[PDB]
């Protein structure tokens, strides 16, 4: 039953991610106010990490922290869904490795907002204007994600949808190096059907939300590809930086 499949996943989502969209959205609106980060002053105030010699590189190390923690929650999430863990440990790793960042930007969108994004599970808010004022290499690597999130959040999906959405992303039998490609495709088609079903149910007036959402899934594949290339260049031109060994493993390709 797809209805039972969409709920089981949704709960796996509720149990593995610290920041849900429901919560994030209310903060970015009400309840209590986050600490705004817009310069050396405030960023440290908020932190009151590898060796950094400037603000830009510093923020670079921040994002990594955010993405490492997310890769962790995503692994736990990806494991909470039975079928996935049945796959060979290798492929399990493959799926995560190549789909990890797509799952990250899609969810981070839930934390994003026109003027900035929430950090440390809502504790603070890093303004977009601050990010645009960093050395060219770093300023424009974060920006694309802002434009993506904004358009993405527009489809106005909720955690119940996201749960399925990121599942359909992590379980992509199209990643390079999969052993049992067919079994992955099998699992994904179930997810995609639970996704299909669920949407038409949860958002009945959004007629093309599904084919439209699948496209956003494509924009992410593209978004990450460009991101990896920029990571590449930051590794090549900003010899002073470095990346968490975990990210070091994911960016081996
Ligand atoms: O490649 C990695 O795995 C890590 C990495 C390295 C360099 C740039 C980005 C990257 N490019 O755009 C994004 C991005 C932008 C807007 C919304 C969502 C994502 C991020 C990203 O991972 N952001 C999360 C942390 O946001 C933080 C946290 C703390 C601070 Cl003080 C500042 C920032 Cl901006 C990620």
């Amino acid at each position: 039953d797809l209805k039972a499949f969409s709920k089981h996943i949704y709960n796996a989502y509720l149990k593995n991610f610290n920041m849900t969209k429901k919560k994030a959205r209310s903060i970015l609106t009400s309840h209590t106010a986050p600490f705004v980060i817009h310069d050396i002053e405030t960023l440290w105030q908020a932190e009151k990490l590898p060796p950094y010699k400037e603000i830009s590189v510093h923020v670079f190390y921040r994002c990594q922290c955010t993405t490492v923690e997310t890769v962790r929650e995503l692994t736990e999430f990806a494991k909470s869904i039975p079928s996935f863990s049945s796959l060979f440990l290798n492929d399990q790793v493959t799926l995560l490795k190549y789909g990890v960042h797509e799952a990250i930007f899609a969810m981070l969108a839930s934390i994003v907002n026109k003027d900035g994004l929430l950090v440390a599970n809502g504790s603070g808010f890093v303004t977009r204007e601050f990010l645009r004022s960093l050395r060219k290499p770093f300023s424009d690597i974060i920006e694309p994600k802002f434009e993506f999130a904004v358009k993405f959040n527009a489809l106005e999906l909720d955690d119940s949808d996201l749960a399925l959405f990121i599942a359909a992303i992590i379980l992509c039998g199209d990643r390079p190096g999969l052993m049992n490609v067919p079994r992955v495709e099998a699992i994904q088609d179930t997810i995609l059907r639970a996704l299909e079903f669920h949407l038409q149910a949860n958002h009945p007036d959004a007629q093309y939300l599904f084919p439209k959402l699948l496209q956003k899934m494509a924009d992410l594949r593209q978004l990450v590809t460009e991101h990896a290339q920029m990571m590449q260049r930051i590794k090549k031109t900003e010899t002073e930086t470095s990346l968490h060994p975990l990210l070091q493993e994911i960016y081996k390709d």
